[PDB]
């Protein structure tokens, strides 16, 4: 259960629609048909390792969220969805963590026929302003650096790189 008002219709570079919605406990054939348009290469620069197929364990985390700590929405044409984008609060030492904890983590998956049309951009517009209305003050987001597209989207959201401490990954973040 989330606020009507999360749901919104965006309008793409091309002038072409989608609707942005919370996914639902309803969404797991649409997740996973999703899932199969979308390529090898983003998938491992989502998840850090391949993952052609995931897992029952991340379609049901992908798919059930309390709507306040953890939010996934989806963004749609026609019904199927070609995006998804999400938070999860996380605590000081990087676990999932619960308000007054107000860091949280940011992550996305768009397919690749999708890609060119502004669809990361109003995803990430759209997550901020919910996680506003549950209190986050900041997300991080992470980032392979072999993706460089994808710091760009984030950059050009309004994100700064930062020391990450760990090999391997870009930190990018973003004060809401």
């Amino acid at each position: 259960e989330y606020p009507a008002h999360w749901e919104a219709d965006v309008v793409l570079r091309d002038g072409g629609t989608a609707r942005v919605r919370p996914i639902t406990v309803d969404d797991a054939e649409r997740l996973v048909s999703f899932y199969e348009q979308v390529s090898d290469e983003s998938k491992y620069y989502r998840f850090f390792a391949p993952y052609p197929r995931l897992s029952a364990k991340d379609v049901h985390r992908f798919t059930h969220h309390d709507f306040v700590d953890r939010v996934g929405l989806a963004a749609t044409i026609g019904g199927e969805f070609i995006a998804t984008v999400r938070y999860d609060r996380i605590g000081a030492g990087g676990t999932p963590a619960t308000a007054p904890a107000d860091e949280a983590e940011v992550a996305f998956l768009v397919q690749d026929a999708h890609q060119g049309r502004g669809v990361a951009s109003a995803l990430l517009e759209h997550i901020a302003a919910v996680a506003r209305e549950r209190g986050i003050r900041r997300f991080a987001a992470e980032v392979l650096p072999a993706n460089n597209k994808m710091i760009k989207v984030f950059m050009d959201a309004g994100y700064t790189q930062k020391r990450s401490f760990e090999d391997g990954v870009v930190r990018l973040e973003f004060d809401l």
